[PDB]
């Protein structure tokens, strides 16, 4: 409706929803059945989007955002 | 299940969250930047796991963060 549409494209969140669940690079690409080098892609693009070095920073920043649950 | 961080080791992970590189947190508490790194080691290796973002999540998880 009128909300704008989240940061994150549905890809970007399903990586990052198996991101913390402990899984590593090699498992979120099985399972999501892309490549290692889509997963890191995914990551990175989120990364400068919320404009974060890191990952603990991109996941925060995520869960304050509601877009991203646990 | 419930794993203890000491005094420091939260001290990190709190300064973690807000943003900070080891080399600020280095500055703020006043220690190398080595020992930063050693105390997060020390926490993920309390924890269970492999990396700085899933000892922030599993904190999370168990009440010892907050955001």
């Amino acid at each position: 409706e009128f909300q704008s549409k989240p940061l994150l494209t549905k890809r970007e969140r399903e990586v990052f929803e198996l991101l913390v669940q402990d899984k590593t690079t090699k498992e979120i690409a099985s399972e999501l059945f892309i490549s290692e080098k889509t997963v890191r892609n995914h990551i990175s693009n989120a990364m400068q989007k919320l404009g974060v070095k890191g990952r603990s920073q991109a996941v925060v920043e995520l869960l304050r955002m509601g877009e991203l649950e646990l």
